[PDB]
């Protein structure tokens, strides 16, 4: 009960969590495992006390009676808010962006229209919009919704590939890195703005970046946020700024998950451990940072700034919201975990 147990995902995350015990003098301890989803099930078992999980997995984890603790706050990826424990930064905005030139089309208005993401498997690109576009029909076969597009990492043989086109020599094409021309943010708005696709996927803060100025890009710099607008899901249109109304979803913030009944203690617990190691912790690069890996995002994403509190105790469903639950909830019909299935068995 006194000691919080960790669990890591692979043995570079093992390893860093158990720099972590040491260094804390063994409050922290350490399960790994091998998958995400295993750990979610030694924390369900009470074997271990708690990790950190992105949406689908809150959204997982919720569902098998896990409860989001601790949020990782976000800086900016560089840049500013403050103080960080008190209050959670609201989590990037997913959009959908279409020109302005362009009106009839809808978030109803979207079936054989050509799309460019981000990446496949992504959230904001992928995951919710795909999540929310098969909300709106009913069907899984979101992957023949869009005559055509550019879903970077899907299947190159496939519709989804057909808009992507490599780099200069149009080699590694659909590749999901930034060699493959239209990839991420930045290329999917490209795939937009050079009108290859009628929607991109992106986040808010996506177009402000690549217009008006932002970008020197010779595809970029000409660029006028003028000319694009948002689809909300109402069906209506409006301008690039006004993202807050007229969004799908906000993409969550990572988030420690605990049994309810653990959910105080390991709060109370990471609260010091952050005093001791976290951004400005008396002993972070002096012994150990909780919010720095050898390699990547290990335990926690490398731009955490702070765990914060939550102002208290919400479910999962009220963590995510009801538009990335819907997003969520429809991909996971689509295609099944175990763990959730696991989680609906009638013996556990
Ligand atoms: C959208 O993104 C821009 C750039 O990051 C930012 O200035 C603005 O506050 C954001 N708007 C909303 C509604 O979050
Ligand atoms: C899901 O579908 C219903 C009708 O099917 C729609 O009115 C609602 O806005 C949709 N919800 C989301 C979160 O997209």
């Amino acid at each position: 009960y006194t000691r919080v147990v960790w669990c890591a995902v692979g043995p570079e995350e093992q390893k860093k969590c158990q720099q972590w015990s040491q260094q804390s003098g063994q409050n922290v301890t350490c399960a790994t495992a091998s998958t995400t989803d295993d750990c979610i099930v030694l924390v369900l078992k009470g074997e271990a006390d708690a990790l950190n999980l992105d949406g689908g997995y809150i959204y997982t984890a919720g569902k098998c009676g896990l409860v989001p603790v601790l949020a990782e706050n976000r800086k900016s990826s560089k840049h500013s808010s403050l103080d960080c424990v008190l209050r959670p930064t609201e989590g990037y905005l997913a959009v959908a962006v279409v020109k302005k030139a362009n009106e009839g089309l809808t978030w109803n208005s979207l079936k054989d229209k050509k799309s460019c993401h981000t990446a496949v498997d992504r959230t904001a690109g992928w995951n919710i919009p795909m999540g929310l576009i098969v909300n709106q029909t009913g069907s899984c076969a979101f992957d023949e919704f869009f005559s055509q597009s550019c879903a970077p990492g899907a299947d190159p043989k496939s519709r989804l590939c057909a808009l992507c086109a490599g780099d200069d020599q149009g080699l590694d094409k659909c590749v999901p890195n930034s060699k493959e021309k239209y990839y991420g943010y930045t290329g999917a708005f490209r795939c937009l703005a050079e009108d290859v696709g009628d929607v991109a996927f992106v986040k808010n803060d996506t177009v402000w970046e690549n217009t008006n100025g932002e970008s020197t890009a010779d595809w970029a710099k000409n660029l006028k946020r003028e000319d694009f607008r948002l689809l909300c899901l109402d069906g209506t249109r409006k301008p690039v700024t006004e993202a807050q109304s007229c969004h799908l979803a906000v993409a969550p913030n990572h988030a420690v998950v605990s049994r309810s009944d653990r959910a105080a203690h390991v709060e109370q617990v990471l609260l010091h451990q952050q005093a001791l190691f976290g951004k400005n912790g008396k002993n972070c690069p002096d012994k150990f940072c909780l919010f720095k890996s050898e390699t990547k995002n290990l335990l926690f994403n490398d731009n955490t700034e702070c765990l914060a509190k939550l102002g208290g105790r919400p479910t999962y469903e009220e963590y995510l919201g009801t538009e990335y639950v819907t997003a969520i909830a429809n991909l996971k019909k689509c295609s099944t975990s175990p763990l959730l299935e696991a989680c609906a068995f009638l013996t556990r």
